[PDB]
């Protein structure tokens, strides 16, 4: 219901369709297997205006900060330069990515106290579940 319920550190506990989603993004099989094997924490921070999302695995960290509602450029882990906008809408944090006439949406919402992250591109959907650790 609020963005503050999404703030904190989350640990990945379940994943479904992530390989199909990365494949839809154009990610090579090597990066797909590395991404599938990773069990990253996700740290979400928000000061009212600025949203920061950090993804942390052993030896690998990526993080971006943006202003909610304002377009910005994202450098994704697979190496896309996207135009991205993050909004909080209808109880979910929605991250919309646009690049090369393509687009993808990552939605993060609270469900039964867990963080449910659904990544969509074209007609491929992936769902990843994290538990609160901090
Ligand atoms: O550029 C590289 O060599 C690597 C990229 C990268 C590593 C760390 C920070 C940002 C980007 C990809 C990669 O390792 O993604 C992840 C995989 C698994 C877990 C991750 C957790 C946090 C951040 C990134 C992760 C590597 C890569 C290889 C080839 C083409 C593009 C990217
Ligand atoms: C860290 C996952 C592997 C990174 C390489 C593939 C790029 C996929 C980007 C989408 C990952 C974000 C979804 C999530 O928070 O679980």
């Amino acid at each position: 219901a609020t963005v503050q319920q999404l703030e904190g550190r989350w640990r990945l506990v379940d994943s479904k369709g992530f390989d199909e989603y990365m494949k839809e993004l154009g990610v090579g099989i090597a990066l797909r297997k590395m991404g599938a094997m990773a069990k990253p924490d996700c740290i979400i921070t928000c000061d009212g205006k600025n949203l920061t999302i950090k993804t942390e695995s052993t030896l690998k960290t990526t993080q971006f900060s943006c202003t909610l509602g304002e377009k910005f450029e994202e450098t994704t882990a697979d190496g896309r330069k996207t135009q991205t906008v993050c909004n909080f809408t209808d109880g979910a944090l929605v991250q919309h990515q646009e690049w090369d006439g393509k687009e993808s949406t990552i939605t993060r919402k609270l469900k039964d106290g867990k963080l449910v992250v659904e990544c969509v591109m074209n007609n491929v959907t992936c769902t990843r579940i994290y538990e609160k650790v901090e």
